């Protein structure tokens, strides 16, 4: 074993915590009422940041324990081993390092015994050069014309991560356009190129195997494309690979010296911050792509040195357990009131859910209590007008946290205010709802008769009690973004050790990929298939009946 092993339902800290769930009740209108002090003593003020976990459905007494519960798995042993180069995937023998990919070698971390740094180093200088050579027309394509279009081509950590921060930082853009291939389904490549000319398109390959069946199905119809104008010889200067298989990605015709590398101690839904973000340098340059890593690094030394009481990643990961174990609260809600985080809710399913996604303890024993839960969201206002009539009124207790900027990148008329006006409003109303007789006020005054308000009462009534996080940045930053990846890349981790489970592998993606190398070749010839379940069975044949 690396990390220790504590089961989280064992510890003393846990039955303490069952106990005070079962005799307490947290209703937030009277924690409030009962404390004029309550926002100042649960929020944490970082310089430009405010993280407001007072909605939360916690009093001194169970966050004390809670604390105590992360202390009673050696969180703190944990954290070290994770920097430090331990390795702390133990199911595949590796470390967990992307943390030193930000860390501007600051710290020197030791690998199989070598120093990451100057490898990590070099890579970013890679990124940075041949960057400046695409964004400022010196890197000519095979007719002599400044590229125009990057298409990243990728699946999972290789399409996420870029995805969500490309659309995040577009006021910070570069004149070059983006664009993000990874379905295999051939519509998503059909219709990305459709308007694109070889000419002026660089591809970028990301796939560490470069044998990921996704991504080179897709890379091979992008070579296909482009050589209708363009000759084998000048795919070298419209093709490059994020990839360590240095013969595959020759043999696609691809110069070995636009090989950028990654490592695997750098797991691919924590991946962006290495060669995997090279569509990111493109899209914003390389200073906002440096910006943004220190984010990240802020954060880091934020989670690593700060006291568990004022350390915001910790929280958020204890007040999810809460949720989670106590609450049987099955999914977490992520809402950013920023248009520019439209994509970063779904990043976080990956982040998430495919870390703690897990029912196998660090001792190989199945566990008999809740892991991670379902991530899910939109940005407001936009999920606010789709799906919030079920979090205010529904049967389900979701957990939610709220993002916000105190400025907008573009500042138009009054819609700052009227954004933050909802974003300030909606925790409010999730908080404390509105009772019976405030509806009762209302109705009367609408006026309403004695049967109306009978039969109408309870329809418009809120019973409140949904805890939320709010955080407010100043601005929408590389800088502020890479912190708030950081602080939920955090979160996963603080919640994988208390759960006892490994964050850092993924042996759930391995027998849905086995059963389809048995389908395809069935799909491609003319037999009537019946080597499966009926089901199985009778899918493939109608569909051989209607391809």
């Amino acid at each position: 074993m690396s990390l220790n092993t504590i089961n989280p339902t064992e510890t003393k800290a846990w039955a303490q915590l069952k106990e005070h769930f079962a005799e307490t009740d947290f209703d937030l209108k009277q924690l409030f009422t009962e404390d004029k002090s309550r926002f100042s003593e649960f929020s944490i003020q970082k310089e430009n940041l405010l993280f407001d976990f007072s909605k939360n459905l916690v009093d001194k007494k169970a966050f004390q324990l809670l604390l105590a519960l992360a202390e009673e798995c050696h969180l703190n042993d944990a954290i070290e081993k994770m920097f430090t180069g331990d390795l702390i995937n133990q199911t595949e023998n590796r470390a967990v390092l992307h943390t030193a990919l930000r860390n501007f070698g600051e710290e020197k971390i030791v690998v199989n015994g070598k120093s990451i740094d100057e490898d990590v180093q070099r890579v970013l200088n890679q990124m940075k050069i041949f960057s400046e050579k695409i964004i400022s027309g010196e890197h000519k394509g095979f007719s002599g014309k400044e590229i125009t279009d990057v298409v990243n081509i990728g699946i999972g950590g290789s399409d996420l991560g870029p995805v969500m921060v490309c659309s995040a930082l577009k006021h910070y853009r570069t004149r070059l356009n983006t664009h993000f291939v990874s379905n295999v389904d051939g519509n998503h490549i059909a219709e990305v190129v459709k308007n694109l000319n070889p000419e002026t398109t660089l591809f970028i390959i990301a796939s560490k195997t470069f044998t990921t069946q996704e991504t080179m199905t897709n890379a091979l119809s992008a070579k296909e494309w482009f050589l209708k104008a363009g000759k084998e010889e000048d795919v070298a200067k419209h093709f490059v690979a994020l990839s360590t298989n240095i013969e595959a990605v020759k043999n696609f015709g691809i110069a070995e010296e636009n090989i950028f590398e990654f490592w695997d101690w750098v797991g691919g839904r924590y991946s962006l911050w290495s060669a995997i973000g090279l569509s990111i340098v493109l899209a914003v340059g390389y200073d906002n792509f440096e910006k943004l890593l220190r984010g990240a690094q802020d954060t880091d030394k934020h989670f690593r040195n700060t006291e568990f009481k004022n350390n915001i990643p910790v929280l958020m990961g204890v007040l999810g357990v809460w949720y989670r174990n106590f609450f049987d609260a099955s999914s977490y809600a992520i809402l950013p009131y920023s248009q520019y985080l439209d994509r970063f809710a779904a990043y976080l399913q990956q982040g998430d859910m495919e870390s703690n996604g897990k029912s196998v303890d660090r001792n190989g024993e199945f566990v008999d209590y809740e892991t991670g839960p379902i991530i899910w969201g939109e940005p407001g206002t936009n999920g606010q007008h789709a799906f919030y009539q079920l979090i205010h009124q529904g049967t389900e207790l979701i957990p939610a946290d709220f993002i916000a900027y105190a400025k907008a990148n573009n500042n138009l008329s009054d819609h700052q205010d009227k954004l933050m006006s909802n974003f300030f409003a909606q925790t409010e109303a999730l908080a404390f709802g509105k009772t019976k007789e405030q509806v009762i006020t209302e109705l009367k005054a609408s006026g309403k008769n004695e049967e109306e308000i009978a039969f109408l009462t309870n329809f418009k009534t809120f019973t409140g009690n949904t805890p939320t996080n709010s955080f407010i940045f100043e601005e929408l930053t590389p800088f502020t973004l890479g912190q708030l990846i950081a602080f939920y890349e955090h979160k996963i981790f603080v919640q994988g050790v208390i759960w006892n489970i490994f964050s850092f592998d993924q042996w759930g993606v391995e027998l849905g990929k086995a059963l389809a190398n048995k389908i395809l070749p069935e799909l491609e010839n003319t037999a009537e298939i019946t080597s499966h379940d009926s089901s199985t069975n009778g899918l493939i044949n109608f569909y051989k009946k209607h391809k």
